[PDB]
DNA sequence: TATGCCCAGCATCGTTAATCGATGTATATATCTGACACGTGCCTGGAGACTAGGGAGTAATCCCCTTGGCGGTTAAAACGCGGGGGACA
């Protein structure tokens, strides 16, 4: 349970976590559906 | 004359043996078809050989384009909350 010279570096440009979820919904409505499931996207 | 007694007489039942015919099983032979390999014959579409030429290889230079680093705002992604209306039975 220590500071231990901790350095934090994780990867969120390329990797799919990093990309933006609204970026998708932005996409979803152009099609014009009313609803987005969590599972689906 | 009628009623019990002697002497044949074919069909009743069963059992033995020979015979025509059906069923099962080899066993070497005469068709049936379907070939794949060979030689028959011929064509030339490939092989073989040579040339000539221009594509593509490489090498030597250039300079443009792509990646990088950085920092400021400023929108966007992210989160959550809440409740309605669509999914699903």
């Amino acid at each position: 349970g220590k500071g231990g010279a901790k350095r934090h570096r994780k990867v969120l440009r390329d990797n799919i976590q990093g990309i933006t979820k609204p970026a998708i919904r932005r996409l979803a409505r152009r099609g014009g559906v009313k609803r987005i499931s969590g599972l689906i996207y």
